[PDB]
């Protein structure tokens, strides 16, 4: 046997995240009708998670590709769920104008996401380097910025 689930998952993350956003917010959307608030709720119990997926990555950053390795696998997968919830109360935004700019919002979290797992990949392969920790702090950060943003717009924002 070969050493299992180290490079997989940082790749797979990329395969969950990209095909979510690609997917999701562009050509398919969804289709669900019913209640908003439903969709906000459901949204909200996704970011939860994919929150801490993010600092998933920046805890395993200071420790082995191993971690990250998880944490990847982890991250790229709730964000799916996480993306389904957004687009599909997005798909419920009954002005157009607004509809375009809660995706615009989903596309910030859906790109920031995606450039995090790149510097947790690089860090795979380089981790020995103390300075792409921070860069992926950093992109978890604005991750994790992404997500609250979204969110606060989820909700009645005053």
């Amino acid at each position: 046997g070969i050493d299992p689930f180290t490079q997989r998952d940082v790749d797979n993350a990329l395969r969950a995240v990209g095909d979510a956003s690609k997917r999701l917010l562009s050509d398919l959307l969804p289709p669900s009708t019913g209640t908003f608030q439903e969709a906000q709720s459901r949204l909200n119990e996704a970011a939860a998670g994919l929150n801490q997926a993010a600092t998933e990555l920046v805890q395993a950053s200071r420790g082995t590709p191993q971690d990250l390795a998880r944490a990847s696998g982890r991250f790229g997968q709730d964000f799916s769920t996480f993306l389904e919830a957004g687009v599909e109360m997005a798909g419920q935004a009954p002005s157009q104008e607004d509809r375009a700019q809660v995706v615009s919002n989903l596309k910030g979290i859906s790109m920031s996401s995606s450039k995090l797992l790149l510097a947790a990949k690089a860090l795979s392969t380089d981790p020995a380097s103390p300075n792409l920790k921070s860069q992926l702090a950093a992109a978890a950060r604005a991750v994790t910025d992404s997500i609250n943003q979204l969110i606060t717009m989820c909700t009645q924002q005053a």
